[PDB]
């Protein structure tokens, strides 16, 4: 009667967070608590904490906090966990486990599991080294890596653009190569794919005065390409 149904398997890029499922069943849902247990490959279990569906009140063990984050709903019987900032350590098999008071606080009945696997020199050149341009023209920037961004599994190119302004912090513009970051003009428009990517200014303003880095984005490895300089003339 009793039943723990845990969400499917999760196979994930590092740095990401997922978030899985247990719906319980054949027991009122508020009057167990909900517990979490990790379990590396080949290793031990190991405790991460609870859930009381009742007050939604929650116990971690110290080790996971600000990694699992515990949550339930009592309207579909239902307890969550999330992971952030997945690395390579978070890779195990997660059970979602009834506690019971009347068995000694032990765990009653658990779930199936769900499996959370977290798996996946180089030379940035960049182009015109600089160039100066009459305001409103058009500028068009170069950048090529030695070797393929583009990532065929999420199909998404991990390039990035920064602007930076004299004696200023660098600014991130574009991200996955044609994604515009919030509070950056529509004029700035990045694009290309595999190993040639280009950053374009629809019509270039006085403020455009900056020096712009391409980066090949990739946790693990970062790489700046050398920069294009940008001075704006009269007209």
């Amino acid at each position: 009667e009793v039943q723990l149904q845990q969400s499917g398997p999760e196979l994930v890029k590092p740095g990401a967070s997922v978030k899985m499922s247990c719906k319980a069943s054949g027991y009122t849902f508020t009057s167990y608590v909900m517990h979490w247990v990790k379990q590396k490959p080949g290793q031990g279990l190991e405790w991460i904490g609870y859930i009381n569906p009742y007050n939604d009140g929650t116990k971690y063990n110290e080790k996971f906090k600000g990694k699992a984050t515990l949550t339930s709903d009592k309207s579909s019987s239902t307890a969550y966990m999330e992971l952030s900032s997945l690395t390579s350590e978070d890779s195990a098999v997660y059970y979602c486990a009834r506690g019971a008071y009347k068995r000694g606080y032990a765990m009653d009945y658990w779930g199936q599991g769900t499996s959370v696997t977290v798996s996946s020199d180089l030379v940035m050149s960049q182009s015109p080294s600089s160039l100066a341009v009459s305001a409103g023209e058009k500028v068009t920037m170069s950048c090529k890596s030695s070797q393929s961004l583009f990532n065929s599994r999420t199909r998404k190119n991990y390039l990035a653009w920064y602007q930076q302004k004299p004696g200023q912090s660098p600014k991130l513009l574009i991200y996955w190569a044609s994604t515009r970051e919030s509070g950056v003009p529509d004029r700035f428009t990045g694009s290309g794919s595999g190993t040639d990517f280009t950053l374009t200014i629809s019509s270039v303003q006085a403020e455009d005065l900056a020096v712009y880095y391409c980066k090949q984005s990739y946790y693990h490895m970062y790489t700046f390409g050398s920069g294009t300089k940008l001075e704006i003339k009269h007209h």
